[PDB]
């Protein structure tokens, strides 16, 4: 098995996460790799611990994340990264760490702020249009979009399994992938 | 939720050890530069892919020190963080269900407790922490000394190189790592070896 990194961007409850959950189950149970996802959870609460908001936290966040996401690729494995990475500068920094080579595929998980805002599953969206959050992305801080994405997934009014299916259809086309199990 | 130990929770042998062989482990290794961490981790590395077929990736100084840990040099603050990040992505991997294998100095008892206590702890929403199994690479400064074909003791004797492990900054040797070897007259087989027996006593990995 190759490894590679598959790093997902998008708006705070644009679905990320949610997806890749169900990437990584799909990946592994029919193509029968090895994948391992790098969220908030796992992160944020751990390495990245140390880390808030401000733009150079995100600066550093993402960083450390794509070193991270490298060495899993490097591995062997494929990195499935669920973060908002909303500036541009630090994801081609992470690609070029990546292709400077192992493959990074960027998926633009796609919602306008009106569909994240109504999602709004932990009340942040409120929060920041009160002024109780500062810097939120998307109503107080940028979100740069992916200007070449590899994968542009308009995530709404969507099923989960046809955005999944996206992504693998991306990857077999680059020959990522071992054929799918019978 | 409280944790206890796998003592205190009164599993059976066939219980703990399907529990713990859910995901990965860490297998920590520590001591000074030049002891042979590096080498050992290579060699346990092959044998475990090998022989046993598991998976297995190994952190090191050409890995980490000039990438997620470039922005650390070698104060105490920054070994202090350096081993803290290292633990934690050796955590992602253990988690990930790989054998991550670290070769880091990592001097300070308090940061190796603090390495073993991320793995170690159960936390919200999992119902066991990860095996965190730390190996002591054990040879005298002098042995040490005698590997150095880049002359960093050298350099740490003359001054050149400050607060150099062994000569002039301490080595907290482990009082009770898992596995202790003493690794100088004695080819890197056999310490390898004594970590897989003890990997092996507690069941780790699939039969040989
Ligand atoms: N395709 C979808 N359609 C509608 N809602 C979705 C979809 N995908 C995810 N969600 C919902 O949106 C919210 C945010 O999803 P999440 O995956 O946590 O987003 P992110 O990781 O981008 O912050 C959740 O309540 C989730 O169940
Ligand atoms: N100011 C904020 N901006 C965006 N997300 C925030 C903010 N404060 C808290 N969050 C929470 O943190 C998540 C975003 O974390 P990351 O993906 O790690 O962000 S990133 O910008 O540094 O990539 C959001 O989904 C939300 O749960
Ligand atoms: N002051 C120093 N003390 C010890 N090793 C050093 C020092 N400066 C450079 N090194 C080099 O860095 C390696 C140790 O790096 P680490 O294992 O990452 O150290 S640790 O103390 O922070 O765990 C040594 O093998 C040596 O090549």
């Amino acid at each position: 098995q190759r490894g590679l990194t598959i790093w997902l961007t998008g708006l705070s409850a644009s679905g990320k996460s949610t997806l890749a959950v169900e990437l990584e189950h799909q990946l592994v149970r029919d193509r029968r790799v090895h994948a391992y996802r790098l969220d908030g959870d796992n992160i944020r609460f751990g390495l990245n611990k140390d880390l808030g908001f401000s733009e150079a936290d995100r600066n550093e966040n993402i960083r450390r994340i794509a070193e991270v996401a490298k060495l899993f690729a490097d591995s062997n494995s494929i990195a499935i990264t669920s973060f908002i990475s909303p500036y541009r500068k630090d994801r081609d920094t992470a690609r070029q760490l990546h292709e400077v080579g192992l493959p990074f595929v960027e998926v633009y998980v796609d919602v306008p702020v009106e569909v994240a805002e109504q999602r709004d599953p932990k009340g942040l969206y409120k929060k920041a249009r009160e002024g109780v959050i500062k810097e939120f992305t998307g109503i107080s801080a940028p979100y740069e979009a992916p200007a070449n994405p590899e994968v542009h997934v308009k995530n709404y009014e969507l099923p989960v399994q046809d955005a999944v299916k996206q992504i693998i259809d991306y990857l077999d086309t680059k020959g990522y992938l071992p054929a799918k199990k019978e």
